[PDB]
């Protein structure tokens, strides 16, 4: 019993990070078999950011003018390339601590967790979510630059997001593993603000079939909706829409409990205008959206508490 | 900017998890140098734990009972003994990946990361609290016995907490790692619950001032309070004592927000005479109490182990 927000154990990773430097700019690389990535921001000066030309400023660079710290150790670097907003280092030693891994780019509403780093050595682990407007809301201080977000399933770590920066609402942005953006963001420091967000709606509903395997269903009542008026209402409190592979996904749960999506969408609309009236759910008096449907599954029993 | 539930980078109690068998149950323990820590419970069918006499299970058992797994290698046991509540089985190899760790018994109130393992092998890791009802909000399932919390210093690893049950309403209960309970907890199968549980003062204090250092101020107020009226108002609300010790510890939070700790007391005072009024702090509707003064220091200044 119980439900926590739970980290995957972050060992595989930790042997991963690493210190890039290039001049007086320090942020954190990922070294994966002889390659270490990183932000390309990390060939700027703070004067740079406004309007960086990376292909100028990258071709003044020779292999030598990246220092690259593995714990105590050094690493020759032999190569240098951008793909993207990252810059992929080649190293003159192959990572022992490799893990079997994959990168994948997720979408808005998936979790993943962060190992915060400085200095290339790590400093703690959360979880978090893509939000809908592809920012995530991280707990990021001034080095966490080079951070990565992963997923792991069966000792093969999925790194799917690379920390670059914070933007004014005090919100984060960055790429996948191969350098692309989630978002219309880029590497520079010019007016860029996050989308208006909103709340992921199937990870809601997840949320509220964990609190009814875990013994709760006070938030249940008689009735259902179709999906388009649970859209309608759902629109009018900033929630995302619901669509019917959020339907299908939901399946497995629906089945579990023996509540149907759409019977659960009907409690969900009644939560939205009655609020919690001095109830919690699973110990929060907020309808949490970052636990996903396969979040859910993953910590909850597979036996429904009656 | 940004505040999470953080927990510690699990890596190095990573290394350590293994798989303990004895019959029929599978737990997990931790291999330091050459000893393998477990639950006693281990040696218990179902009809034991009613009324187990743990030293006449224990004495018809021999070494190679105890099948002990450590990734895709066996290890060879060459001797056992109980310790309080924890059985500590003799291996004939030191683990490669034992950490520079200590044993600490924490006290109610303290944090600290739990690595939930079943089968030997590390699923997640949260963080969480010693209640003052001295049990623990976890997440476990079946086979998560043995399982550990832990803190870091510097490069040390302080083991704190080892998983031995679930109580009645969903709530945990261990020992240290001396096998000692946190609580007035028996390893047995017996009628027993968690006290009525407080909320830890001290730590709202602290993630108050979290919430100030994010931007966050709405509910800062120009009133100041004696510790004795706090104190009397905090008893009214199930909240635990605030002592001298406490305003003392949360000093350097005060001074660099400049919110004296009693005029940040003011403001939770009126917080639990008045509410939130659909107002969130930290993105959360209720007084967090899960983070300490350290933690909110340790977070907000980038700490690395
Ligand atoms: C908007 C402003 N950015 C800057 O002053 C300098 N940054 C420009 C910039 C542009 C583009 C790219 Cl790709 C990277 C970067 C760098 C950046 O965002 N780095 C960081 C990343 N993560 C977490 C940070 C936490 C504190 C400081 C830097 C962080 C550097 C700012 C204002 C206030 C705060 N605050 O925490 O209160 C954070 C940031
Ligand atoms: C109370 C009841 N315990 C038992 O059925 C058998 N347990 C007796 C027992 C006695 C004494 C000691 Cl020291 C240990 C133990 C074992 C125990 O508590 N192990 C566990 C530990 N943590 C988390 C568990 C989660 C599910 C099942 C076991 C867990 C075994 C129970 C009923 C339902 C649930 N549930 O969440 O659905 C949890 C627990
Ligand atoms: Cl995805």
């Amino acid at each position: 019993s119980g439900f926590r927000k739970m980290a995957f154990p972050s060992g595989k990773v930790e042997g991963c990070m690493v210190q890039v430097t290039c001049g007086t700019t320090t942020l954190n690389g990922l070294w994966l078999d002889d390659v270490v990535y990183c932000p390309r921001h990390v060939i700027c000066t703070s004067e740079d950011m406004l309007n960086p030309n990376y292909e100028d400023l990258l071709i003044r660079k020779s292999n030598h003018n990246f220092l690259v710290q593995a714990g105590n150790v050094q690493l020759r670097v032999i190569g240098h390339s951008m793909q993207n907003c990252v810059l992929k280092l080649k190293v003159d030693t192959a990572n022992p601590k490799t893990p079997k891994y994959k990168f994948v780019r997720i979408q808005p509403g998936q979790t993943f967790s962060v190992l915060a780093c400085y200095n290339g050595s790590p400093s703690g682990v959360y979880q978090c979510a893509m939000r809908p407007n592809f920012t995530i809301k991280g707990s990021f201080l001034n080095g966490s630059c080079g951070s990565v977000g992963f997923n792991i399933d069966y000792d093969c770590v999925s790194f799917c997001y690379m920390h670059h920066m914070e933007l004014p609402t005090g919100v984060h942005a960055g790429t996948d593993l191969e350098g692309n953006f989630y978002g219309p963001f880029v590497d520079r420091q010019t007016a860029q603000a996050a989308g208006t967000d909103t709340t992921i709606t199937v990870n809601v509903l997840a949320w509220l079939y964990a609190a009814v395997i875990n013994g709760d269903r006070w938030f249940l009542n008689r009735f259902t909706t179709t999906l388009n008026d649970f859209n309608l209402v759902a629109m009018k409190y900033n929630y995302e829409p619901l669509t019917q592979d959020h339907v299908d996904i939901l399946g497995p749960l629906s089945a579990q409990t023996g509540i149907a999506v759409l019977d659960m969408c009907a409690s969900l609309k009644e939560l939205l205008q009655n609020g919690m009236n001095g109830r919690t759910i699973l110990g929060s008096a907020l309808l949490e959206d970052e636990f996903t449907p396969f979040d859910v599954v993953r910590q909850c029993s597979g036996v429904t508490f009656q």
